[PDB]
């Protein structure tokens, strides 16, 4: 179990005014810290973000939130679970900002709302630096959906911050779950001007490199992976099933059971290729070609393989990379077959 710490900062806040927070469950004989960002969608407006607080308000306020949570997944402190970091020290970092981890104000007289999503990463290492992350040799921050978008968007931001507090030895590396979007057309008209319009309202934030390659009015372009990914200095490792169900969604497809069509075949065909072709360049990525959403948090998240080798597994190629290719631990692994559950592995259900 890990343990809620509410933020001793409480300016740092979720979107209603309450303190944002974390849970820890420290390891004392390890100098691996794990900060895993919670996914869960986003808000855009007011109206928009009145509703999700009628019905998701975990997701936008602490005052429910429980003073424990079991890790799961990358999470788990159990080797059968999680062969990668079982003994690592396990941060999880509640999702209550509703602005995929970019945001930058606070709630105020003009603001009903606060988005203080890249606030309160940074306030979380601040605050862990005094519960042993000072002594850390490697922050890996990791991420969901929207977490795993927020990965990206943060990474660097908190390599940036630990190099300024003088902690130059503690090497931040990223490792982006689902959170890998294209911006491409929808199956059918029904993505882009939804981050277009958050990035406004929320004073939403986006790694420096990035936002100055696209510049004023086109920040939305580094929520877009394979666009603020070549941006980044710090080590990312991507994980993102080819067809990914929140991809999907947005893209207005909904596989029933019927025959599927040559168009939406075609679509779906095209869409995986897509992505492939956006990682060819990644060197540590795992990408398989399956229907599915997120996979690090899953308690089974070791039953994936893409070319015979499990998630967990090229996690820990990716380590042995970065002491200093390696025979038999591969880094880089995208499917190649063109067709979701190609890959005997995928989910079931
Ligand atoms: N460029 C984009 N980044 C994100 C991050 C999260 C998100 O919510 C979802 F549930 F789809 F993951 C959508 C998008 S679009
Ligand atoms: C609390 O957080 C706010 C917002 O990030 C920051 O401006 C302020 O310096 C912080 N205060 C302390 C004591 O850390």
């Amino acid at each position: 179990d890990l343990r809620l710490h509410l933020l001793l900062n409480t300016s740092v806040t979720c979107n209603d005014g309450s303190p944002a927070g974390y849970y820890l469950k420290e390891s004392r004989g390890s100098r691996r810290w794990l900060l895993f960002l919670e996914g869960g969608w986003y808000c855009f407006n007011r109206e928009n973000c009145d509703s999700r607080y009628d019905t998701m308000r975990r997701l936008m306020s602490s005052r429910d939130w429980p003073r424990t949570r079991t890790g799961t997944g990358i999470l788990s402190s159990q080797p059968e679970e999680n062969p990668y970091w079982w003994n690592a020290n396990m941060v999880f970092i509640p999702y209550c900002s509703s602005d995929v981890w970019s945001g930058a104000s606070s709630k105020s007289e003009k603001n009903e709302y606060a988005f203080m999503g890249a606030l309160i990463i940074q306030e979380v290492v601040r605050e862990l630096l005094g519960r042993g992350l000072s002594g850390a040799k490697v922050l890996l921050l990791a991420g969901s959906s929207a977490g795993g978008t927020g990965v990206l968007l943060n990474v660097d931001r908190v390599a940036e911050q630990l190099e300024k507090l003088g902690y130059p030895a503690i090497q931040v590396r990223g490792l982006a779950d689902s959170g890998w979007f294209l911006d491409n057309k929808q199956y059918r008209h029904t993505p882009t001007e939804a981050i277009r319009r958050g990035i406004r309202y929320w004073n939403g934030v986006v790694p420096e490199r990035c936002r100055r390659q696209f510049q004023e009015g086109e920040e939305w372009n580094c929520f877009f992976g394979y666009k603020v990914y070549p941006t980044l200095r710090s080590p990312v490792f991507v994980v993102q099933w080819l067809f990914d169900e929140a991809q999907l969604t947005v893209d207005n497809v909904h596989l029933t059971g019927q025959p599927v069509q040559e168009g939406l075949r075609l679509y779906i065909q095209n869409l995986g290729r897509e992505l492939r072709h956006t990682l060819k360049d990644v060197p540590a990525s795992f990408a398989p070609a399956c229907l599915s959403h997120e996979i690090i948090i899953r308690s089974h998240w070791t039953d994936v393989q893409v070319k015979g080798t499990s998630l967990p597994r090229a996690l820990h190629c990716w380590d042995r990379s970065l002491h200093d290719p390696l025979k038999g631990c591969p880094v880089h692994l995208v499917d190649s077959c063109p067709w979701p559950h190609c890959n005997p592995s995928c989910p079931t259900g």
